C-alpha cells in the first residue's frame, strides 16, 4: 500500500494531516503486524497486542487540538527499561519481569504529545554493558552487517531506529548505553542533560547517574523529541532538576572545541581516519579546535570502574538476586559485575566518592576554558564473534569516551561521522555543559553542513537517501524565555557592525515591529569607526515611525549588555505601533544636538541611510 | 598591666600599635604563661612552649605591612582537630596523636593576617558529641557554672574565648559542634556555608559535610575571622568551593524568617521564656515571622541517626582502630557510635543517599519561599550529672534543632538571645542559604539593637562589660564585587522612597560625586505620589553640577532593576566631575518638556528640593 521504513517524525504527521482516522490506524495496524518479537526479532521484548493499539488509538482521539500535538501518531518503541501501562517490563530479565500500572513519566509525556507505544525493545540485561550481547532475549545485530553487535545496553530501541521501523526510541544512558548504539547504526543519541528528563517508572540502574534518551535518524525530531520530555518532575524522581530559563541555543562562530591529545584505537586502523576527517570538518565550521590533556577526564572514569557505583546496581537488584530465580533467566556476566558490590561497605562508599570530588575539583579547572569536548563516539565497531572471545575487554575499550559524562554532570549528543571502508557507520559524540542540549544539536547542524556537504547525509541503513531538510532546528519555545523585551533600532539589527553584542548576551529575535506615531531619527556625528542613530520621542505630532527590531534578553545577562552602551545611547522605553511600551534604545537630546547630525527620520529606518553614502 | 581578659580584636590591635615589640611580646607571653593544660584545665590539651612563641613572633616582625594585618598579634585557640604545624593534633584521643609538617590552609590563612597560635584546644573524642564529656582529658565547664557541661564537641574552643583568654577560637560542625557551645557560653558561633573555609589539614569526621567553624565575643571579630579563612583551596580539598562575587550583605528590612510549627522542649521550663522573646525582638527589626512545617527538615535530621553518614566516621578512623589501642586512651561511647557503621553495605549507603536526595526535593521547594530559619540553638542547658545519666539522650535532643543544616547545605550563626533566670545563657541560630554568611552577621546585629537595647549586649562570662561598638560591621570588603557603577539622583536617594530597588537588587553604595558643570535637573510632572527628577546634558555652557549617589549593581541583577524604570527615565551615561563616565539615570527630551516640569538646577541636587518643597 504504501511503505513506512525510514519515515521521520514530519513524514508521520503530513500522512495523518491529510488522511483520516482509520486510513492512518490502518497504516499503524499494520506497521505493528509486520514485527515479530521473541527470538525472531531479537530488537523486540513485546510488542502491543492489536486490541491496546486501537486504545491508545482511542484516546487519541478523545485529545481535541490534534493537528497540534507535536507527536500526533508517531510510533516508538521503549527499551525494556522504561514502564508504559499497556505492556509488561522486564529488563531483559525473564524472572524480574512485572506490570506497571502506570506509564513512566516519561512515556507520559509522549503519550500526551500524541505519540503510539509499539513495544517493549531489547537490552543488555539490567542496563549492564556496551555490547547489546547480554540477554536471553537475544543477541541483537548492527542494522548493517549480522556479525557485527548493534552496541548497547539500549540494543533494540537503535536496530529499530536504525532499520527505520520507528522514527524514535528511548534508551537509557549511565555511561554510554545511548550514544554508542548510534555510531553502529548511524543514528543520532542525544544523552539529555541529567535530570532534565524524569526516571520515575524506568527500573534504577546506576540512579544517581541514570538518564533516559533518545535516539533519532535526524536533528529535528531529536529536537521535538527532547522538547516533549524536558519537563521537570520533582517530588517523584529524586534526581529529576528543572532546567533554567533561557537556555542557550547557539554557541559562537569560534567556540572553543577541545579534542584529546592522546587517542587510543586499541588496534583499529578505519575508525581513526572518519575522527581524523571529522575534527577537521568542525575547523572549517570556524571552531577554534583546542588539544587537551584529558588525564583528569580519564581518571574519573576510573573512579567509575575501581569505585563501589556497581553497588548502586546491587542496591536495585539484591531482594530480587535474594529470591534466587531460574538461572537461564540470568546472563551471568551481568550477574557477576553486579554482585561485585558485596566486597564494598558504606565506609568504602565515602572513599570513593571523596576521589570522586577530588577529581571533580581537576575536571571543573579543564571545562572553565572550554566550550565543548569533541570524541571518537567509540573506538570498536566489535564483531558478535569478538564479544563472545572477549565478553569483558571489548566491553571495556567501547567505554573509553563515554564514562566520565555523567560523573561530572556533563550533556552529550552522538552524531555519525560518516563510512569506513567496509561500508559501516562511525561518529563522535559532542559533549557540552549542563544545559547546553539545544546548542549541542545546532553544533550538530553546523557539523553536518560541513561534513556532508549539500544535502548528503545519510540516515540509519538508509545509505542511499539523503537528509534535506529534517536535520532543521526550532531551537529552544518561547516558552523558556524569561527577558527584558527590548528594541533596538542602529547598530544592533541583524547584519549590522554591533548585532553580535546581542548574541553574546544569548539574545533571542521576537519581530520586527515600528514605533507608533511619535518619533525622529538622528545620525549623530561619526565618532567611532561605526555609525550609529538615536531614536527620539517629540510630540509635536510631527513624530513618523521608525523601523524596531525587538529581542528578548534574559534579566541575569542584560547588564553585559548595557556595559557595551556608551554615551549619549542610553536604555528607556520607546512606544510601538501597537500601543505597548518596551524597553529600548533612547538618546539623550545632547547627542542629536551636536554638529553633524543629520535628520533620518524621511528613510524609515536605520537600514536604507547607513548604504546610500555607501 | 592592664588585664586582657576579655579583649576584643581590637584591643589587641590597639595595644600592639601603641607599644613596642618587645612590650607586645611580654603581654603574650604573661598570657601563655597564665594558662594550664589538661587535666588541670581541661579546656586545654596542649600550650605552645614559649620558643614557638618566640618562633610566632619574629616571623610576624619579618612582615614588611605587619601593621595593616587585620589580625596581628593577636592570640587565637585551636580545636585539637586542626593541624598547626608547631604543637600535636589529637582529636582529643592521646593514640591518636600525631605531628603535623605543615599548618591547615585555615590556621596558616590566619597566620599570615597575622594571628598568634597560643594552643590546640579540647574537644569530644574525634569531634563526636554535642555535650564536650567524650574527652579522655577532661569534662569541660560552662564559663558560668561548674556543675554545667560546656558543650560539644567544640568544646575548649567555647572555654577560652567564653572566658576572655583570646577573643577568637577555631571549632569545626558537622551536627552542631560550632553551634551549642556558643548558646551555652553566651558566644557568637559563625558555621559558614560549607567549603567557604577550606578543611585542608584537620582531621575527617563527616568529611563531606564538615565546617570550619569560628567562635568569638562579638560581631565585628567574627566578620574579621571570615574573612581572612573564607578561601578558596580546590586542590586540596576536595569539598572546598568559591564563594561567588556580590555576596549579599544585608537582607531587605521585610525578609521572611520562618519558625517551627512544633516546638519541643523536652521538659524545659526557661528556655522558651527566651526564644518567644528572641522571635518578638525579630518581629520588632521589621521582619515578616512566618510559622512552618519543618517536618522535612526533621526528615533529614533523622536521616543522619538513621543513615550511613557515620560511617564517614569510620572512613576517617577505621585504619587506626585496627592496630587495636590502648583502651584507656578511647572514648567507649564514641568508638562505639563508630563502630556502629560497620553494619553497612556500599549499597545502604547509596540507598541512604536516594533517600536523602529526596527530601532534599521537599526542602528546597519550602525554602525558596523563605530568606532565613530562626531555631532555638538548642532545647538544653544540661548539668554534668545529668549527662552522666543519660549519655546518649541529652546529646541527641541537643541536636534537634541543629542536624539538617550541612545535609542541607546551609549556612549558620549562633547568636545570644539572654539569660534564664537562674543565671543562664542560651539562644538563637540563625540559618541562610549558601553564601549568606555576610547578611547572617548584619541581621544578627539588627537583632541585638532590639534585643539588648542601647548598648547593652553582654559577652562571654563577662555580664558587667557592654558591647559598644564591637557588633559594628564593615560588611564585605569591595573586592568582592563584580556590578555596573550607577549614578542615582532622584527617587533611588538614600532616604527616598523608591531607595529599596537598589537593596532589592543587591547593589553596593560606593560614594556620593557631582556632574560635571554640563547638566540641568528638571522635577517631572507629579502624576503618581511619588515625585520624579530627570538629568539633561547640555553643550552651552549653561550647566550646573548636581548631586548623586552611585552604587555597583551586580552585572546579574541589572536587568532585575531595568525592568522598574519606566517612560520618560532611562539608564544611559553621566560624566562626573573627575572626567569618568558611570551609568546613570537619564530622561527623555519629552520629559522635562511636559507641561509642569520644573527647573530644579539652583537646588544643586534632588533631595535639597523635596525638603524645600516642605
Amino acid at each position: 500500500m504504501e511503505s513506512t521504513l525510514g519515515w521521520s517524525v514530519q513524514d508521520w504527521l503530513s500522512f495523518h494531516s491529510k488522511s483520516t482516522p482509520t486510513k492512518s490506524l490502518e497504516l499503524l495496524e499494520n506497521l505493528l503486524k509486520s514485527q515479530k518479537p521473541a527470538p525472531e526479532d531479537p530488537a523486540w521484548i513485546s510488542l502491543i497486542p492489536v486490541e491496546d493499539l486501537h486504545h491508545q488509538w482511542n484516546i487519541l482521539q478523545s485529545k481535541s487540538n490534534k493537528e497540534e500535538l507535536p507527536l500526533y501518531g508517531v510510533p516508538i518503541a521503549v527499551k525494556d527499561n522504561i514502564d508504559y501501562k499497556g505492556l509488561p517490563t522486564t529488563a531483559a530479565c525473564p524472572s524480574y519481569l512485572y506490570q506497571p500500572t502506570r506509564d513512566s513519566y516519561v512515556v507520559e509525556l509522549l503519550r500526551d504529545a500524541g505519540a503510539v507505544v509499539i513495544g517493549k525493545t531489547n537490552l543488555d540485561q539490567f542496563a549492564t554493558g556496551l555490547v547489546g550481547t547480554r540477554s536471553p532475549y537475544g543477541k541483537t545485530p548492527c542494522v548493517f552487517n549480522d556479525k557485527y553487535v548493534s552496541g548497547g545496553s539500549s540494543a533494540g530501541s537503535a536496530s529499530v531506529v536504525g532499520r527505520g521501523i520507528v522514527p524514535l526510541s528511548l534508551g537509557t544512558d549511565t555511561a554510554g548505553a545511548g550514544r554508542v548504539p548510534a555510531a553502529l547504526n548511524n543514528l543520532i543519541g542525544l544523552k539529555p542533560t541529567k535530570g532534565a528528563f524524569s526516571c520515575r517508572g524506568v527500573v534504577p540502574a546506576c540512579k544517581s547517574l541514570d538518564c533516559v534518551s533518545v535516539f533519532a535518524l535526524n536533528l529535528s525530531d531529536a529536537e521535538i523529541a527532547f522538547k516533549v520530555m524536558n519537563k521537570p518532575d520533582l517530588l517523584e524522581d529524586e534526581y529529576s532538576r528543572e532546567f533554567p530559563k533561557n537556555p542557550i541555543s547557539q554557541y559562537p562562530k569560534d567556540l572553543t572545541i577541545a579534542i584529546p591529545k592522546e587517542v587510543p584505537w586499541f588496534g583499529e586502523t578505519e575508525n581513526p581516519k572518519l575522527y581524523t576527517k571529522a575534527v577537521a570538518s568542525l575547523k572549517n565550521t570556524g571552531a577554534k579546535i583546542v588539544v587537551v590533556d584529558f588525564e583528569p577526564l580519564l581518571e574519573l572514569a576510573r573512579c567509575l570502574y575501581e569505585g563501589a557505583w556497581v553497588a548502586e546496581r546491587y542496591c536495585a537488584t539484591r531482594d530480587f538476586l535474594a529470591t534466587n530465580p531460574p538461572e537461564s533467566s540470568l546472563d551471568e556476566t551481568v550477574v557477576n559485575i553486579i554482585k561485585g558490590a558485596v566486597k564494598f561497605d558504606a565506609a568504602d562508599a565515602f572513599k570513593f566518592e571523596y576521589k570522586r570530588q577530588g577529581i571533580l575539583q581537576k575536571v571543573n579547572l579543564l571545562l572553565k576554558d572550554i566550550d565543548v569536548l569533541c570524541v571518537p563516539t567509540c573506538p570498536l565497531n566489535p564483531k558478535l564473534e569478538e564479544v563472545a572471545q572477549e565478553p569483558v575487554l571489548v566491553n571495556s575499550r567501547q567505554g573509553t569516551w563515554t564514562n566520565f559524562v555523567n560523573l561530572a554532570d556533563l550533556a552529550a549528543l552522538a552524531v555519525p561521522s560518516g563510512f569506513r571502508s567496509d561500508g559501516l557507520p562511525n561518529g563522535i559524540t559532542l559533549i557540552g555543559k549542563k544545559f547546553s542540549d539545544y546548542a549541542l544539536l545546532d553544533l550538530a547542524k553546523r557539523f553536518f553542513s560541513v561534513a556532508f556537504p549539500n544535502n548528503s547525509r545519510t540516515y540509519g541503513k538508509f545509505v542511499d537517501r539523503r537528509i534535506t531538510v529534517e536535520d532543521e532546528l526550532d531551537g529552544p519555545s518561547k516558552d523558556t524565555l524569561n527577558g527584558v523585551k527590548l528594541a533596538v533600532v542602529g547598530a544592533h539589527l541583524k547584519g549590522l557592525p554591533l548585532h553580535w553584542q546581542l548574541q553574546k548576551c544569548n539574545a533571542t529575535y521576537l519581530s520586527s515591529p515600528k514605533t507608533s506615531n511619535n518619533y525622529k531619527l538622528y545620525a549623530l556625528p561619526k565618532v567611532g569607526p561605526v555609525l550609529k542613530p538615536g531614536l527620539r520621542r517629540v510630540n509635536d505630532g510631527t513624530g513618523s515611525q521608525i523601523q524596531l527590531e525587538v529581542y528578548s534578553v534574559p534579566y541575569d545577562r542584560f547588564g553585559d549588555f548595557i556595559a557595551m552602551v556608551p554615551e549619549p545611547l542610553g536604555i528607556g522605553s520607546v512606544e510601538l505601533e501597537s500601543g505597548e511600551w518596551v524597553k529600548s534604545f533612547i538618546c539623550e537630546e545632547f547627542g542629536y544636538t551636536q554638529q553633524g547630525t543629520v535628520d533620518i527620520t524621511k528613510f524609515g529606518g536605520f537600514k536604507p541611510y547607513i548604504e546610500h553614502i555607501q
